[PDB]
């Protein structure tokens, strides 16, 4: 079956709202959570499908995702996930896929950060299973070559347009020490930084991330706005200010068609945030559980009757 943006007008006609509101609620105390609820969905739809495998709980038959190498020590934000369920259980009990909840998360906390709106597809159901292995090998890595991150992009559907547009998420939120310390004292066994980093950034981040000391020290992905969903973190690669590899790799490659993508987005943000809603569609449409397939979960963390 289709997905489609009127599946709960008839159940819980007032969803979107709930979960909205739920969100602005969470952001009055954690000003990082709209980004966190995002990439959730994305380390979601990469693995077996917006389908909420990433949300399952280990037990004697589930290895949960979130020990997974990209979760572990990083993914965050499950707490606002229960409460947003719960919130809508309350007012639609039984109604509301968590599949869903992660699609509409995602909107809300762009929005509410002052990015776009966009008509979110509805429909997912919840996997009654995990896929640990395959988000190690899905889900691509901040020090990946560009070839090797647009390859698995690719394998799930998404293409240059998309990697440049979704990557614009990193206009807000946080990234530790150990994802990019590799570019700060002896890159890639060069003995010297990375070039690519401006050496302004790139004497504040040694300080941040020393050698000796704790790579799970955190920073802003974008230091412009850093909770701000706008196209800030284009602008930053322009003057060598991205934060990982993966990000700076987008303007520096040298002959890459993504270079007139980041400058599209950094010279209109209209364009971006057309793009980005886009794109978030195209992420939120790949391998949906529906029909008979999947449950209703009612509880997030585990498979019904559990
Ligand atoms: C293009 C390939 C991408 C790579 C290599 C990558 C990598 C990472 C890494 C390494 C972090 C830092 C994790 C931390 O240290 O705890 C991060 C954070 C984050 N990513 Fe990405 N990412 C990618 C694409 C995306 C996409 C497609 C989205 C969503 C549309 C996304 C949304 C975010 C957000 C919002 C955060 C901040 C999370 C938080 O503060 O809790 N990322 N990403
Ligand atoms: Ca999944
Ligand atoms: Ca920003
Ligand atoms: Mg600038």
């Amino acid at each position: 079956m289709q997905l489609n943006a009127t599946f709960y007008s008839g159940t819980c006609p007032n969803a979107s709202a709930i979960v909205r509101s739920t969100i602005q609620q969470a952001l009055q105390s954690d000003t990082r959570i709209g980004a966190s609820l995002i990439r959730l969905h994305f380390h979601d739809c990469f693995v077996n499908g917006c389908d909420a495998s990433i949300l399952l709980d280990d037990t004697g038959s589930i290895q949960s995702e979130k020990n997974a190498g990209p979760n572990v020590n990083s993914a965050r934000g499950f707490n606002v996930v229960d409460n947003i369920k719960t919130a809508l259980e309350n007012a639609c009990p039984g109604v509301v896929s968590c599949s869903d909840v992660l699609a509409l998360a995602s909107e809300a906390s762009v929005s509410l950060a002052g990015g776009p709106s966009w008509t979110v597809l509805l429909g997912r159901r919840d996997s009654l299973t995990a896929n640990l292995a395959g988000a190690n090998s899905s889900i691509p890595s901040p020090i990946e070559s560009l070839s090797n991150i647009t390859f698995k992009f690719s394998a799930v559907g998404l293409n240059t347009n998309d990697l440049v547009a979704l990557s614009g998420a990193h206009t807000f939120g946080r990234a530790r020490c150990g994802v990019f310390n590799n570019r700060l004292f002896n890159f890639s066994g060069t003995g010297n930084p990375d070039p690519t980093l401006n050496s302004t950034l790139l004497s504040t981040l040694q300080q941040l991330c020393p050698q000796n000391g704790s790579a799970s020290t955190i920073t802003n992905l974008d230091l412009s706005t850093p909770d701000a969903f706008d196209n800030n973190y284009f602008a930053n690669l322009q003057s060598n200010d991205g934060l990982l590899q993966s990000d700076q790799e987008l303007f520096s490659t040298t002959g890459s068609s993504t270079i007139a993508i980041v400058t599209s987005f950094a010279s209109n943000q209209t364009l971006f945030f057309q793009a980005f809603a886009q794109s978030m569609i195209n992420m939120g449409n790949i391998s949906p559980l529906t029909g008979s397939n999947g449950e209703i979960r009612l509880d997030c963390k585990k498979v019904n009757g559990s």
